[PDB]
């Protein structure tokens, strides 16, 4: 579902910029790594993936760029915190058994 | 925000469903146990959610006995199908992330 890509697209995009300060390329670069060449990442597609975060306040573009912002670290806190709750509940559910 | 809770709440449901065919307040149960109090659902939040599950083919529906006779939700074939690949793409996703260090 194109709805779920993109939500695991922007996760990884923020986990980069989170590790250090990066730039298009030096982006995919790292991500053709780190997939084990698994990410075909695209280049068409990373404008309107970039634009839609500074636009929301996640993420800020100086000159030679991107940063993670003061708002941005706090979103992701979060949402890994939530997220995490959420796989202990499934274990407990797991260990219920029902 | 409020698109993160009600996904949080469609997974935490589809995962209460893997466990085993069950019932509403079964499901409720199940999941103020899992969740050690922090988690309780009104029937009527449930009631949308199954609605647009059934309504996608996720999920469907069956009456059994015992009591008295019960309203039983089960994941479908496509459910099933659906999950493994969340749980296996998500999963990526986690060892990509570990390689950036
Ligand atoms: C992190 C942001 N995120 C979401 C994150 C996660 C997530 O993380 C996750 C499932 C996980 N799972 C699947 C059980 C596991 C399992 C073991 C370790 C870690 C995880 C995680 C990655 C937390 C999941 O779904 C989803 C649901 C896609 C989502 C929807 C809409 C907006 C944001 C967003
Ligand atoms: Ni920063
Ligand atoms: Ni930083
Ligand atoms: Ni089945
Ligand atoms: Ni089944």
């Amino acid at each position: 579902p194109k709805e779920m890509l993109r939500a695991q697209t922007n996760v990884i995009l923020l986990n980069v910029l989170k590790q250090g300060d990066n730039y298009v390329y030096g982006i995919i670069k790292q991500v053709k790594e780190a997939s084990n060449g698994e990410m075909e990442l695209n280049e068409a597609t990373l404008y309107t993936i970039f634009d839609r975060l500074e636009q929301d306040g996640i993420i800020s573009s100086y000159a030679g760029y991107y940063r993670l912002t003061e708002i941005g670290h706090e979103n992701m806190r979060l949402a890994f915190e939530s997220w995490s709750r959420v796989d202990k509940i499934i274990e407990n559910l797991e260990a219920n058994k029902k």
